[PDB]
């Protein structure tokens, strides 16, 4: 609704110190012709000059050079907030010096060659931060702004005085780069970032506004996260983005310098931080400086913790300062930092998933000068474990073998074709394979949370299961109100029983696919790992992280591995009492409803299963998975062979006929066996085919034909000839029993 | 070398650890080794002292000060991975490994070859039958 709020759209006088106009907008502004109309956008950093070069084009969209898009702005689809501040002052004059193109080739005075010919009669308008393109020849260099005898921007006349003497400098552009990384150049943490930007930028950008309420913002965030996810960056592109202040601190750096100056060097950051309006602190590897004082052994380490503590314990709220910190754990600090007042609020950045990947592996892939057969989607999905920098890693692999395998007889030999070569130089999918064939995630044994994909239609029947799935799940997340209204409380719990490997794992996952939430699983060598460590504590560890991420349908599988470890049924002398169990019991009983958290059990032998944990205020609920039956193992086979092709004269409805009782394994069994006889005839054949035409001296036969591209019924029927049933009918009436009469 | 840098006293350890990085960074593309890092940077649950991380920290910052811009290229020695402090191989730090292993029965065969120059041997000598039977 704000009438200078207009788009911004595509220009063609190539001098950026014209700005346009729009006549029927003109008409709105004062818009007069002479040095400067002040267009405003984002960062503050503007492009102000002479004016009404335009009205070529339509209205609704104002024409600015190009060049004060990378300025000002980033792409398309902006907005300019244009209104007229002619009649700067008329200082000495503005600088003149290039920045990157000029010390190629002759430089003489990098003023009276190439650009004199341009501050004529025009004598810059400019505001410092207008780049653009000025020269006497190829038309492609920049002009930056790096003095300032003015403060305010002026219009030059001559007679003045400037010093060419400095110096194009290369380097410093990447720095500028740091200054330019915004919101699309960090990804792979979309949630995460949204807090940090509800929790940072409407304090900062307005506040006056939430100070009137008066209620207390936030003094500290403390981010975790393995290394490599990337964190510098979201500090410095959330301070670009607020317009603020910077200042960085690099906790090796600090602890290098002597006793003495180590204090020094963090009074005069926050003295600094202080000086500036609203600004951020950033401290890189907190663990450098605060560790466990349990692993401390000193006198500056504490005499440097305490001054750290008492600097943060005098901010008065009323100096808009805000901090960040970096760290890879959270018990690798010393307590007294996450107190109140201190560092009281945290954020995990995570692992990305098969989505933020593809973001990364984007950003990354700029100059790649990819081919058609390039499929980032499937580099991404068999991307496990990596991080933000192995990604950089990964494509930095492919493209320098592209390079040396494609030019193993031209790059040798020194000749600008390199540079010409590399123009015709690609990339293909078989480098993308090669790379990712030597290549060790650096993150393989973390926790994963993420939604799972598997969704019913990966399973077919199991309709009451279904049914008593979504009420216990999906329904409490969507009407409380109905709780609220007949006074209910959730049931936190469910456990499973039944034969092996009858997709227990396959339904957790199913209904978080419904549910649209996280999952975790853990199984029972895990559960081993403490027991013989004797190391529950992690079991704090477990739940913390799945009260962070919620809803989650925390799912543990081999329940009964602790208690078949120690014999079955008559097992030792002890009775069915452990410490991982107690340690679950624990914090089961320590858990509110209200944050929406499940947890899911599976087990094969309940009869060697703690009663302990089936009371109220737990599980109390046991659930029966049976032996697929007809048709459902038709949704298996289904699911089996949807990434194989296959032919007609193959029924799975006959496979499914055939059989009268399996397992869920034991059909991926046959249809594996089925793969690896289809691979092999496939494999002798060609090589049998090949070993003809090359004994053969015929120099020219063409014939390509594959016999099997797909698989026949044969294949199915020698599967069929060797199989087993892998569970026994003494089993079945087992769980029979424990069924026992359910009055 | 990490003893050499050991034997000096606390104050003059860092200055030939910051001219080292400084002379390299005044040629052309150069290449800096570092033999025995275990005696500068071991796990510091060894170590106690103040001048141990007070030099552990000055080498992390110096190799954080490279830029990219400037050629240079670091390769240390050391006996196993799992000696030295995890704070080094990261990324940005030392990120590459590479395992020399114990030569097989070719490799000896041409270590025999590059020693065996002024032996003056015999007719009888079988150079092979001793690389197996070592």
């Amino acid at each position: 609704n704000r009438p200078n709020r207009l788009i911004v759209d595509e220009a063609i006088n190539e001098d950026n110190s014209v700005v346009s106009l729009s006549q029927p907008k003109m008409d709105e502004l004062q818009l007069f012709r002479g040095d400067t109309v002040l267009l405003k956008g984002k960062k503050r950093r503007e492009a102000v000059c002479i004016v009404l070069s335009d009205d070529t084009c339509s209205d609704e969209k104002i024409r600015m050079n190009r060049v004060v898009r990378n300025n000002l702005r980033v792409r398309l689809g902006d907005v300019i907030s244009i209104q007229p501040c002619p009649d700067v002052k008329y200082g000495k004059r503005i600088h003149v010096l290039p920045i990157d193109d000029t010390v190629e080739g002759i430089t003489g005075n990098l003023f009276e060659v190439y650009l004199k010919p341009y501050f004529l009669e025009a004598y810059r308008p400019i505001r410092k931060g207008d780049i653009f393109l000025v020269r006497g020849g190829m038309r492609a260099v920049e002009f930056k702004v790096v003095e300032t005898d003015p403060s305010p921007y002026c219009i030059v006349a001559p007679d003045t005085v400037i010093h060419c003497e400095g110096e194009p400098i290369k380097r410093e552009d990447e720095e500028e780069s740091l200054n330019e990384v915004g919101y699309d150049d960090i990804g792979g943490c979309r949630k995460q970032l949204a807090q940090i930007k509800e929790m940072v930028e409407l304090p900062l950008r307005h506040p006056a506004l939430f100070k009137a309420i008066g209620v207390k913002p936030p003094r500290g965030i403390l981010l975790y996260g393995p290394p490599g996810t990337g964190k510098t960056l979201i500090a410095r592109a959330v301070a670009n983005e607020t317009g603020a202040f910077a200042f960085l601190i690099n906790g090796p750096e600090i602890m290098s310098k002597l006793a003495g100056e180590s204090e020094s060097n963090l009074r005069k950051a926050f003295e600094e931080a202080e000086k500036n309006a609203p600004a951020i602190i950033f401290i890189d590897e907190l663990d450098a400086i605060a560790p466990k004082r349990e692993k401390t052994h000193g006198e500056v380490e504490r005499r440097i913790v305490s001054q750290l503590l008492t600097l943060m314990d005098g901010l008065k709220q009323r100096a808009h300062v805000i901090v960040m910190a970096a760290t890879n754990r959270p018990n690798s600090i010393d307590p007294a930092l996450r107190r109140f007042g201190r560092f009281d609020r945290e954020v995990d950045i995570g692992i990305p998933d098969a989505t933020g990947r593809l973001e990364i592996l984007q950003i990354h892939t700029k100059n790649m000068k990819l081919a058609d057969d390039v499929d980032l989607e499937q580099v991404a999905n068999e991307t496990h474990g990596h991080v933000g920098a192995d990604l950089a890693a990964l494509c930095s692999e492919a493209a320098l073998q592209a390079i040396r395998k494609k030019m193993d007889l031209i790059d040798l030999e020194d000749e600008t074709i390199d540079a010409e070569v590399m123009n015709s130089l690609a990339v293909t999918m078989d480098d993308f394979r090669w790379a990712l064939s030597q290549s060790n995630p650096s993150a393989l044994r973390e926790t994963v949370v993420e939604v799972p994909q598997v969704t019913w239609e990966d399973i077919g029947g199991l309709e009451d299961v279904k049914r008593e799935l979504q009420e216990l799940v999906q329904y409490p997340v969507e009407h409380p109100d109905k709780f609220l209204k007949f006074g209910m409380t959730p049931s936190k719990g469910v456990l499973f029983y039944g034969p092996p490997g009858c997709g227990k794992t396959l339904l957790a996952k199913a209904i978080a696919n419904e549910c649209q939430a996280n999952a975790i699983s853990i199984k029972g060598p895990e559960l081993l790992t403490m027991w013989f460590g004797e190391s529950e504590a992690n079991v704090r560890e477990i739940f913390d992280k799945a009260r962070q991420a919620a809803p989650c349908v925390l799912f543990f599988d081999e329940l009964d591995s602790i208690a078949k470890a120690r014999g079955g049924n008559i097992g030792d002398g002890g009775g069915a009492a452990d410490r991982v169990i107690n340690q679950i019991l624990t914090e089961m009983d320590g858990m509110s409803t209200k944050k929406n958290v499940f947890i899911i059990g599976a087990t094969n032998r309940p009869d060697i299963i703690d009663p302990a944990i089936l009371r109220p205020g737990r599980l109390d609920q046991l659930i029966y998975i049976p032996l697929p039956d007809e048709k459902s193992r038709v949704a298996i086979l289904k699911a089996n062979l949807r990434k194989s092709p296959v032919a007609k004269d193959v029924d799975l409805e006959f496979l499914a006929k055939m059989t009268n009782g399996f397992s869920g394994a034991d059909l991926t069994e046959i249809c594996q066996r089925a793969c690896k006889l289809a691979i092999r005839e496939s494999i002798e054949s060609e090589i049998r085919r090949e070993r003809e035409r090359q004994t053969n001296p015929s120099a020219m036969e063409v014939e390509e034909d594959d016999p099997v591209p797909e698989i026949r019924r044969d294949h199915f029927e020698e599967a069929m000839r060797f199989a087993r049933r892998s569970v026994s009918d003494n089993d079945i009436r087992k769980y029979e029993m424990f069924a026992q009469t359910l009055q």
